[PDB]
């Protein structure tokens, strides 16, 4: 008898677990690094932070490119702004200016703590009136960083209750939603393969998020002046006029402010719900958190960036959850530049290549009992200092690709989360249902929303 013809063959199956387990799985039987072809593409999967650090840092500028894909292309208005901009003179301007910005909130008045904190005061405000209740904290978060980010922006916040945040969050969810099915790796390009509406409805969140920023972008030519740069929005229109006439455009600056306002606000908010839920199904940790919190910043003031010399269970926490719960478990796809090499094999031009972080921050020979919520991993044994406690660690990436918004989402993560436990008992609702910590992957890294019954706290209160 006879093996049949194969014409297609894949090592497992498709929409069956989440993807950078299944490729995590196969590690045993191929190696850290093993490729795959879809019609003309080929796909590199890497899951080693040797062979990693190979593609992000020592040859950095060789896989600092992206793949093009028909829905980013719509996302990113054909490849504009920096986080799906494929390398090149865009990006860089981009990332550089950007990434410039960020130091005009280094000291002072607009001290990015300053900016921080007043939102957190609003937030913790608006969460109090539901005192006694199980909410979905969601929307609060979400407002508390959309408001952050506009700050850096444009100056601008949002009052409460102003409907926009509620058009903001909607187009948000519907651009997240049909982004991708699953993780930014589909394996199978099933858009090609079958009519649907995917683009279709793609496009038309895009458009309302493109017709919201282009209103704030012609509404501000007019307030922008030379001797004042204060924000994001500035720096950008700063160097369009000195000047890099093609890559400066309407459209060009459009989608950079996108790309951070849309990275600004649901990365952290996904994180912070994820911490929220990690903290509700270990109440041991809750407690000595609280405990931790009490004994270094008690109640005279406010916590502060100061305070992340002594709060540290609640840094590690934080750590902790960005190991177990990476908001990219495979990054953002990379793509090589020139013919190159990992682990010296032959990498050609054009090949994507994906980094399997999940791989890395569950690597059994790095961690000790990597499937557990453990924030003990990032503490010396007594408990008085933070420790790196393997090198297969990095939720922010690095080198060329690596994330612009990590000192904002660091500061963002350890304020919310002090003066949340500061303030408030966060609980289980009445019915003991716990959220779900399998997690929904899509760009980011999600949650199923939940509940958490928020209290003001006996301490917080004998003390007013
Ligand atoms: C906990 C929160 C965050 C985590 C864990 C995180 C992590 C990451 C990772 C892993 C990448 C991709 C690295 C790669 O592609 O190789 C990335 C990229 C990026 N992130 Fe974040 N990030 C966070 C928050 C933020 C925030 C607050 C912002 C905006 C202020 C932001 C903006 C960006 C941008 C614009 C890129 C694209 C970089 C490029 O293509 O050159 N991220 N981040
Ligand atoms: C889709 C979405 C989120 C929904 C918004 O409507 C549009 C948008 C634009 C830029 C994207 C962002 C999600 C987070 C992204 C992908 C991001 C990022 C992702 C992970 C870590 N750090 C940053 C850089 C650009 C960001």
């Amino acid at each position: 008898l006879l093996s049949l013809p194969l014409v297609g063959s894949l090592p497992f199956l498709p929409r069956h677990g989440h993807m950078h387990n299944n490729f995590f799985k196969l590690q045993k039987k191929y190696g850290p690094i093993y490729s795959v072809r879809m019609g003309t593409k080929t796909t590199v999967i890497v899951g080693h932070h040797q062979l990693a650090k190979e593609v992000l840092i020592k040859k950095g500028k060789d896989f600092s490119g992206r793949p093009q894909m028909a829905t980013l292309d719509i996302a990113s208005n054909n490849r504009k702004g920096i986080a799906f901009a494929d390398s090149g003179a865009h990006w860089q301007l981009h990332r550089r200016l950007a990434m410039a910005t960020f130091a005009l909130f280094k000291d002072g008045d607009q001290k990015l703590e300053k900016i921080i904190c007043q939102e957190i005061s609003t937030l913790c405000d608006m969460l109090a009136t539901h005192n006694g209740q199980s909410i979905d904290i969601s929307f609060p978060v979400f407002v508390a960083v959309t408001n952050v980010i506009s700050l850096i922006c444009f100056n601008t916040s949002y009052k409460n209750g102003d409907p926009e945040l509620n058009v903001i969050q909607n187009y948000n969810e519907g651009i997240i939603d049909n982004l991708s099915k699953d993780s930014l790796v589909d394996l199978v390009p099933w858009l090609k393969i079958f009519p649907n509406k995917t683009l279709e409805k793609l496009k038309s969140h895009v458009k309302i998020r493109n017709d919201l920023l282009n209103k704030i972008l012609e509404n501000y030519k007019e307030k922008f002046r030379s001797d004042s740069i204060t924000n994001m929005l500035d720096t950008l229109m700063q160097a369009k006029m000195n000047s890099d006439s093609e890559l400066l455009s309407d459209n060009h600056i459009l989608t950079t402010i996108g790309d951070i306002f849309g990275a600004g606000v649901e990365t952290t908010t996904s994180v912070v719900k994820w911490t929220l839920a990690f903290l509700l199904h270990n109440p041991q940790v809750k407690k000595k958190l609280y405990e931790e919190i009490d004994q270094n910043v008690g109640f005279s003031r406010t916590p502060t960036i100061s305070d992340r010399n002594r709060l540290l269970l609640l840094e590690a926490t934080i750590r902790e959850v960005l190991r177990l719960r990476p908001v990219a478990p495979m990054l953002i796809p990379h793509k090589a530049n020139v013919d190159s090499s990992i682990g010296e094999f032959a990498v050609d031009k054009g090949t994507e290549v994906i980094i399997n972080l999940w791989a890395l921050h569950h690597n059994e020979k790095e961690w000790h009992q990597p499937d557990q919520f453990m924030p003990e991993r990032f503490l010396n044994p007594a408990g008085t200092q933070l420790i790196s406690p393997s090198v297969s660690y990095l939720p922010f990436g690095a080198g060329p690709r690596s994330c612009i918004g990590e000192i904002l989402a660091r500061q963002e993560l350890f304020l919310i989360m002090a003066w949340l436990l500061q303030r408030f008992d966060l609980e289980v609702p009445d019915d003991g249902q716990l959220p779900s910590l399998e997690g929904i992957p899509k760009v980011v890294f999600l949650i199923d929303s939940f509940k958490v019954k928020i209290k003001v706290r006996q301490a917080w209160r004998e003390a007013q």
